[PDB]
């Protein structure tokens, strides 16, 4: 009920009933601790993921604008662009996507398998460009290109995280507080935290909500003192638009990415090797597999605030498996 | 009525989505309705899912602790079956094949071949699987021998138990369409048949004045059709039903052979990416919808009213045959 004012900004229907919430018997038995997973990697459009949470409102947004092409930035092989890509062919909107490699990778796979061959099948605009440094301004420049060409173009920012965006997942805390309603009582919820409106999201709903659950963000791409900042200040918007205050505090982990945003490392793909063989549950070498391996690293090291069961968000990504292999 | 008193275990949860697909229909000059059986939950979804509910109930009953199937390389079936081994704690065994002859690394390599690798499948290599149910058992005695408890699923589960799943599977289509329909037209692609007989049972006592159609992927009309209906009369046996209706098949849109992609399929896998952001796949579905395309191309269907199509999965094995072969 302190959620209502969600009530009040348009959204589309791309999801429908709330996705599962499941028991992780096997894995629970192997880390000594009752473990649930959020399975937002079961979304139904174009592989899944938590980006069409977010586009049920920013995609609600454009219409309302009468846009009729959606514009996004993310690597090669992003789940953001490829479901934002997948959304605007669905709407029978056009779609431009301006795209880097940011680990300099040549390996055909990465280049033109997984999401990027989903891309083209959606009839996907392609914008190389050499680095991403300014990627709200860089998309401001092509939206210009693109309107001149008679287009009408909304920009979606890198992952969707606005604080409009972020509303899907204030959403998706509603979804998990009532699923666990007399249940699990749950003492923390890891989520991967990225472009962070998904982490932010979860912040603003999670604190009304169940206030006593403990939110720890993995980070993907870039340090605690690089990332907080980012969760906090989108935290806050959130709020404000809601007419809420957060006073939560936002926990980070920063140990789990290493070398750097998109390259795999042997934790992650031993967290994808686990969840795969004792649950037959599919995470992805960028996203998925570092936060559950800080999961379970939390757990080795006592990390988390106390004994108690442990939700993790699985956000998708795994058909970015297809293009890492066999290496990058 | 009777399908209740078979053992199952929950891999489905919800009725899957049942969508109108207004850009396809405004093309094609035709209402369109998608049945998303792809969106099943376990380990990117698909058709045997539903079967596999019945199938690993009974083997659980019979105390098994190993899935023993088959199929190609880049089978489903095999897959999703692995999947669920994996998430029981069953050891699972693969008997493989290379149906197409090909040497191209993401088809031996990638797609569903990856997901085998990542859930523990012990994998057997066979040059041809000639007879599958007698290779199936010949595996199932050596597994046995060194001491496991091996529940043999036949190629892609299409057992009268197995196709259960799509009786059940036409009860949530019946549920679904009340609001909507009236259906003249089902599309569903045909292969090992459990799919097929199984909505064909549950269609003709829940829908009788709904045609029903399966595009082959692997055989020809003469073929296919007494592998149908076998199935279709166990079925109705097993639920003490009769099931009187006749089988339609179209043959057309297979060529060259099970495995490989045409280009009408692949054209189909276009349309709906571009047009629904719909993910069809190269072996299966997108052959299925070319059928349905050429079905309304031909006037080929018994009225101009509405088409379900059943999606059945299958969009893993896009990125096994890319680039090519
Ligand atoms: C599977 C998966 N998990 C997690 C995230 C991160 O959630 P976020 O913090 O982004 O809300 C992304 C999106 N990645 C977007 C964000 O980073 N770059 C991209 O194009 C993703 O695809
Ligand atoms: C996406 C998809 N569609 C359709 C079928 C065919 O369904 P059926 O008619 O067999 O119930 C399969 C079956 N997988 C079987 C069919 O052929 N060999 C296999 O491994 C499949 O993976």
């Amino acid at each position: 009920m302190p959620l209502h004012h969600l009530t009040r900004f348009p959204r589309l229907e791309f999801i429908g009933a709330p996705t599962p919430l499941e028991y992780l018997p096997r894995l629970s038995d192997y880390l000594g601790r009752e473990i649930y997973i959020k399975r937002d990697d079961v979304t139904p459009i174009a592989m899944g993921g938590n980006k069409l949470r977010k586009l049920e409102f920013l995609v609600a947004d454009a219409l309302r604008e009468g846009a009729d092409t959606l514009i996004t930035a993310g690597a090669i092989q992003s789940n953001h662009v490829r479901q934002t890509a997948a959304v605007a062919a669905k709407l029978g909107l056009h779609c431009v996507a301006l795209l880097e490699n940011p680990i300099g990778t040549t390996a055909e796979n990465y280049l033109t398998n997984g999401n990027r061959l989903l891309l083209d099948l959606f009839n996907t605009q392609i914008e190389m460009c050499d680095a991403l440094t300014d990627p709200d301004a860089q998309l401001q420049t092509l939206a210009t290109r693109i309107e001149a060409q008679g287009f009408r173009p909304y920009v979606i920012p890198v992952g969707g995280s606005s604080a409009l965006g972020a509303m899907g997942y204030v959403e998706s805390a509603l979804e998990i507080a009532q699923q666990c309603e007399e249940v699990v009582g749950l003492s923390s919820v890891v989520v991967a935290s990225g472009s962070a409106g998904t982490h932010a999201g979860l912040a603003v709903g999670l604190e009304h909500l169940m206030p006593d659950v403990e939110l720890i963000g993995v980070t993907v791409s870039r340090s605690v003192a690089e990332q907080k900042p980012k969760v906090i200040a989108l935290q806050q918007a959130i709020a404000g638009q809601l007419a809420l205050t957060a006073t939560a505090d936002i926990h980070l982990w920063d140990d789990y990415f290493a070398p750097g945003y998109g390259v795999p490392n042997d934790a992650g793909m031993e967290a994808v090797k686990l969840l795969a063989s004792l649950e037959g549950v599919l995470l992805d070498p960028v996203y998925t597999g570092k936060a559950m391996a800080g999961l379970i690293d939390g757990i080795s090291q006592k990390r988390f605030n106390d004994d108690g069961p442990i939700l993790f968000i699985h956000t998708g990504g795994a058909p970015a498996l297809f293009a890492y292999h066999p290496h990058v």
